[PDB]
């Protein structure tokens, strides 16, 4: 007899559902965090797969110019399996011998390293030291890889940079909310999800 | 008896034939107008596909730093059942909500929006507002993304973009004649396109 | 009797065999010579292809601003029957008409025009003209193009470019020395290789 409760109830499972179908958007977010308490957001949108290269110049706040880590913010219906984070060094490189070094080192960051803020989401922080650069894979889950879909995937997916600075983490906070992207808080709290929720936290 | 005649036929043929085949290059140049009377135009040319996101700042003349809108010319061999443009939120987005946006809006600008401007040129004009980005996708003509050619389609696709200021429209315009492009006067007139004419309009 | 010794071969020869792996890295670097003595570096490393375009903009030092050439230096294991340069034009076209250029011009950079500097490297000297623009590509050798691979190829293709100024071209040559890949002196000698010796240049 509630049908005006029904129609909210398909309303928020619409919203949590509608990443998952095959032409949706993701949506990864770089945050990265200076000593002066501000931080920059790299915020792609894209809606098969994202591959990143952050040199050490765009990293920098523009060294205490030079961020402390990253909270790397991934979202929508990413391959979690194969969602990976890597620092390398200011080349790129993940041996110091570019003749000994790999797409990716021995040692990427995935797996549980992912911590999950949502069913849409994951968020892992990661420190940094002067001399790094970042670099962040994510795909659609399966297949549009696929024989003659690939075509398609490749042509459609047109990755949307955006760069966004922040005065302190208040506004981070407020952004990760309003934008619905998993965020991770100075003191290790889950504050923003892509989870949409009928009464919010009311429990 | 007039071989001199034919051999320029043939010539002019051949300039509007060539775009035709397999390793052609395409051109597709948005002009953006500023309320100050300048234009600034992204050219690129490629030989495969071209995949387009301009965000705020790179549309800003550097709001009356914001483009009133942007002439969309393309030109060549393309797919014109496919090539599309439309103007995105400023993350990219074509609903306001990430998590029910997709690659594509449904009211994405294609088909009989895009005016003949020859046979080898469609262009479109598209109103913005101060909060808007621009995507555009253009594909070569069928088939270079089945099979085995994907990859050399992939590997040969260098995208060659140059951004170039112009300070009134009679330079964007003898820019676009003399580049031998589509483009579209403040009048709504066709007043450059790519095709070759033996004699000019002599009619 | 001697492992220690046959523990170095075996070292030297993982160095120099590891690039041929299938997800090693490859780099390649192209080297812009100023008419001021300076020298400015595009410095590429990835894993399976890169197609380049340097625009007019991005080779001035920032015309006796503009290179007066470049050496291109190509490292890895790359497929050399299809290794390429080319002067482009200012628009990155290979002829004035756009409507009948190509991807790549009638007289690209290619086959023995890249002088070898070892088993892993080849270089070759490109002298440009104030109205040059370059085009390098470089693929893997094989197949990683085809078939499943290709998703693979594609989504692991991230390609991570430094772009290093040098005061004179003894930091060029020093930078090139310690970095292990090719570069051809003022004078025209292969100072720099990929190729690791046991005992360096003992003979």
């Amino acid at each position: 007899r509630d049908v005006r409760r029904e129609q909210q109830e398909i309303i928020t499972r619409q919203i949590n559902t509608a990443p998952y179908v095959q032409d949706a958007m993701m949506r990864v977010v770089v945050f990265a965090q200076y000593p002066s308490g501000r931080y920059k957001a790299f915020d792609y949108v894209f809606p098969d797969y994202l591959k990143v290269f952050l040199n050490w110049r765009e990293l920098l706040e523009d060294d205490t110019r030079y961020p402390m880590g990253v909270i790397v913010s991934f979202n929508g219906n990413i391959d979690w399996t194969r969602a990976r984070v890597e620092a390398t060094n200011m080349h790129g490189l993940n041996n110091t011998d570019w003749r000994e070094a790999r797409a990716w080192g021995p040692h990427v960051i995935c797996g549980n390293q992912l911590r999950k803020a949502g069913h849409l989401s994951r968020a892992v922080y990661v420190p940094l030291d002067e001399h790094n650069t970042v670099k962040v894979l994510a795909t659609a889950r399966q297949n549009r890889f696929n024989g003659p879909q690939l075509a398609q995937t490749l042509t459609n997916n047109i990755v949307c940079p955006n760069v966004i600075e922040f005065n302190t983490e208040s506004d981070v906070i407020d952004y990760a909310k309003m934008a619905h992207i998993a965020y991770i808080d100075q003191a290790g709290l889950i504050v923003a999800s892509s989870d949409a929720y009928i009464s919010g936290d009311s429990q």
